[PDB]
């Protein structure tokens, strides 16, 4: 009779003249991502930003604006926030720059310097961001270590709302979908719920614990549903104690309602984060230390007025 409550999120249209120092950061199936500085006019601030483009066409602009709709409607420290959009021939999305990139690249590049505390804290933070999306009735549908960004080694956020839907279940209609992160009911019946996102969370945690191994490496996507139906799962990572591996296996149960809830994953990983060497066995753990605020990436002329997007709020 009333469906859902009104979505009073604000969508900010940002002037192209407010952006300086645009440089390409990287490209892929997600499109092209640039870095830059957003200098809102009449305000003495310089905000480091990332700008995404689907690498002009009508269908591309509709898809980027659905992602803008979802991201403008989310406000959580562990979820990427849309700062606004820029209306060039192709619509661009503006968000906070995450200078350490994605967690998939990060764990591969720094695998010898990552301790148990960081890994278990990232699990807590990803579960917090996903629990927030569940409170907002959003099913992400593309949770993976490539879609978790690193603001600092101590603070990660979930990104890429290209497949996200506002749901008891959601039913997809074709398109390319990442099979190796999907729950079995999603591969077979296109059923997507917060509990199918829990399965993707399990795979994401396995990616972190294996320092960026490819799930089911060398196995074609077409053979994954058969492997899962036979009861096969991703193997126990060498650093994982049975306590951590059991949590991953619970995420991959056939019965979606038997899987943990994101709020329970926050609790379990938070208890483990209090004594991280009891739960992850890493050769040379806790001597290693990754960077923290307490910004070389910035040019000297910008340093004084630089403000991170997390400290730039608007009424
Ligand atoms: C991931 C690597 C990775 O993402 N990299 C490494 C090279 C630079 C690039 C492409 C980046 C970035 C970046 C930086 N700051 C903030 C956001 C992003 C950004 N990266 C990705 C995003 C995404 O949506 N999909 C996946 C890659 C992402 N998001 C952005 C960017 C701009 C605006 C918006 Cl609103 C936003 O989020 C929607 C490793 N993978 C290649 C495996
Ligand atoms: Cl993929
Ligand atoms: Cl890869």
């Amino acid at each position: 009779a009333m469906g859902e409550a009104p979505n009073q999120a604000l969508l900010r249209i940002l002037k192209e003249t407010e952006f300086k120092k645009i440089k390409v950061l990287g490209s892929g199936a997600f499109g092209t991502v640039y870095k830059g500085l957003w200098i809102p006019e009449g305000e003495k601030v310089k905000i480091p930003v990332a700008i995404k483009e689907l690498r002009t066409s009508p269908k591309a602009n509709k898809e980027i604006l659905d992602e803008a709709y979802v991201m403008a409607s989310v406000d959580n420290p562990h979820v990427c926030r849309l700062l606004g959009i820029c209306l060039t021939s192709t619509v661009q999305l503006i968000t906070q720059l995450m200078p350490f990139g994605c967690l998939l690249d990060y764990v591969r590049e720094h695998k010898d310097n990552i301790g148990s505390q960081y890994l278990l804290n990232w699990c807590v933070q990803i579960a917090k961001g996903m629990n927030y999306l569940e409170d907002r009735r959003l099913v992400h549908r593309d949770l993976a270590a490539r879609n978790v960004l690193v603001k600092t080694p101590q603070h990660v956020k979930i990104t890429d709302f290209g497949l996200a839907k506002l749901l008891k279940e959601y039913h997809a209609e074709g398109g390319k979908v990442p099979i190796k992160w999907m729950a079995l009911e999603s591969i077979l019946h296109r059923i997507y719920t917060h509990q199918s996102d829990v399965w993707s969370y399990g795979v994401t945690v396995w990616e972190l614990m294996t320092f960026g191994s490819k799930p089911y490496d060398g196995i074609p996507a077409s053979e994954i549903s058969s492997i899962l139906e036979k009861g096969e799962r991703l193997p126990q990572p060498p650093i994982c104690t049975i306590d951590v591996y059991m949590i991953m296996v619970k995420c991959w149960m056939i019965d979606a309602d038997s899987r943990p809830k994101f709020r329970e994953l926050i609790i379990e990983f938070s208890k483990m984060a209090r004594d991280p060497q009891r739960y992850l066995v890493i050769q040379g753990d806790e001597r290693m230390h990754l960077p923290s605020p307490t910004r070389a990436l910035m040019d000297e002329e910008d340093m004084d007025d630089v403000v991170d997007a997390d400290e730039y709020l608007i009424p």
